[PDB]
């Protein structure tokens, strides 16, 4: 189906309402290591199995958080591309699944988003590195570090300042502990940007105050679950105030080479200063190599996937057809 448009009234409103309360996980109910779409899927937004297309996934969080549309567009296509299966229209909010259908053959993966490497990847925040075991579940040290973060910076709560120093920590502690840790292209960017969806869309609308308290945050990023009586935000956002997580501790992107404390800057990588390289190394490179040679049907919704995943590209990038026109 083609991706959503913007919503028609993007006032706050409540969205933990009669039609989608919260409901607990029932055998075989997929959640991953985005407490965004967690909480869509477990207040019904989303399919509560965890299993949606990319349109109910830009639907629902535009319409339960007031996500802004193009950045639901990129981001829901670039998972899709790289997570899900592209023949069924089908993407798992989590681990790989059957409920996505017949898969394609390898080297692509259909793994969901809990699939390192692809759209998941290191120093996240709330989650653990794919090298330390389990790279999708809720991490209660590392919550409970995210608290300390929002004591010491926040006043108790966690807003851009605590974003900047947190950001900064994982990334530090990553590369003390993490051989393989890799922050290069996509992952560099999302790893930022991330940081401020607690304080821009976890933050009551009615206050929209960017100071997020760690009774709402633990719901969110632990139970998926929103605040009884809570209001999305006021207006359609996703990253902003990044800058300010960015200019606290400004980093290169770069890779552990498979020891502790050997953080290698990589110059082939996109940073900030080249976004549309970012994109154009996202088609070029990430899709393409799992999906080299593709046959018939699926290089047709390879390209019409792609066709969507640059309506979310901000203007100025021009678009790359890796399969021609
Ligand atoms: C629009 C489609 C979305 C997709 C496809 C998506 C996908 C993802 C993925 C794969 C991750 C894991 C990255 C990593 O940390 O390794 C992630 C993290 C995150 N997502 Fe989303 N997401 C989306 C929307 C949202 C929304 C609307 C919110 C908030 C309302 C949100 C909040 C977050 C947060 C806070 C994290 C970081 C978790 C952490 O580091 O502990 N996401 N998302
Ligand atoms: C938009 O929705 C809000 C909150 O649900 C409502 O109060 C407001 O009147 C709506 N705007 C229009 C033009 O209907
Ligand atoms: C190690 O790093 C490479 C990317 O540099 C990646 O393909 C691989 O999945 C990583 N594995 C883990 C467990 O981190
Ligand atoms: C959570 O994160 C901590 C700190 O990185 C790690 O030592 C631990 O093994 C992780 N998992 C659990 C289940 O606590
Ligand atoms: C975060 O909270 C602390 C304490 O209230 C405050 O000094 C700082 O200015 C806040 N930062 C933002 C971006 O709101
Ligand atoms: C991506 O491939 C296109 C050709 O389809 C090429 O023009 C473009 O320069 C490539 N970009 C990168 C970063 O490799
Ligand atoms: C992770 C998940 C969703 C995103 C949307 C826009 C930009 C970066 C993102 C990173
Ligand atoms: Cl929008
Ligand atoms: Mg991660």
């Amino acid at each position: 189906g083609l991706p959503p448009g913007p919503l028609e009234n993007s006032s706050a409103k409540l969205v933990n309402d009669e039609a989608h309360p919260w409901k607990p996980l029932r055998p075989g109910d997929i959640r991953g290591p985005c407490p965004g779409l967690n909480t869509l899927a477990s207040h019904g937004y989303l399919p509560r199995n965890g299993v949606a297309t990319p349109a109910q996934i830009i639907n629902a969080v535009q319409e339960g958080f007031n996500f802004d549309n193009q950045a639901a567009i990129f981001a829901t296509y670039a998972a899709h591309l790289v997570d899900g299966n592209l023949i069924t229209d089908l993407l798992s909010i989590g681990r790989k699944t059957r409920l996505t259908g017949p898969d394609p053959p390898p080297p692509a993966s259909v793994g969901g988003l809990n699939e390192h490497g692809t759209f998941e990847g290191d120093a996240s925040m709330t989650r653990g590195d794919a090298f330390f075991g389990n790279n999708h579940d809720f991490n209660e040290t590392l919550f409970e570090q995210l608290v300390d973060y929002s004591n010491r910076f926040g006043g108790g709560k966690y807003n851009l300042t605590v974003a900047g120093e947190l950001r900064f920590k994982r990334i530090q502690d990553s590369i003390a502990t993490n051989p393989n840790f890799s922050f290069v292209d996509f992952r560099f960017f999302t790893a930022y940007g991330e940081t401020t969806f607690p304080a821009n869309l976890f933050v009551d609308g009615r206050r929209d105050d960017g100071q997020l308290d760690m009774d709402a945050a633990r719901s969110f990023f632990q139970f998926s679950r929103m605040p009884d009586d809570f209001f999305r935000a006021p207006s359609p956002r996703s990253g902003t105030g990044v800058e300010v997580v960015v200019q606290a501790h400004p980093m290169q992107p770069g890779r552990n080479v498979g020891k502790i404390n050997s953080y290698t800057v990589d110059p082939t990588s996109s940073d900030f200063s080249t976004p549309c390289l970012m994109y154009e190394k996202f088609v070029n490179i990430t899709v393409k190599s799992l999906y080299p040679n593709p046959t018939v049907q699926l290089r047709k919704a390879l390209n019409t996937n792609l066709d969507f995943l640059f309506q979310g590209v901000a203007a100025g990038c021009t678009q790359v057809f890796p399969y021609g026109r």
